[PDB]
């Protein structure tokens, strides 16, 4: 699905050695710029074992 392809791309981003130690907020804004919704961003963080609440994601994007 188009959604699953966005989430797959996001997971690979979040796993990268240069990305992983950087702050959550910068990762979230980057992923929104690539077309992800807040809910897709939330799914991607959980898929890399770094779960974030939707509340936190939405507050960053607000
Ligand atoms: C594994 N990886 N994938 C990407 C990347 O941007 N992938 C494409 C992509 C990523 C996420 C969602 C996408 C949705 C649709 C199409 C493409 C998408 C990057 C990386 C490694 C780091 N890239 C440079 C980068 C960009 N922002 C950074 C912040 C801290 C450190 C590095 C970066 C960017």
């Amino acid at each position: 699905s188009e959604r699953e392809k966005r989430v797959s791309n996001a997971v690979e981003f979040l796993l990268d050695s240069r990305v992983r130690r950087t702050p959550t907020s910068s990762k979230v804004h980057f992923l929104k710029s690539k077309g992800l919704s807040a809910e897709e961003i939330c799914e991607a963080f959980t898929k890399v074992g770094q779960p974030k609440t939707l509340n936190e994601i939405k507050r960053i994007l607000s």
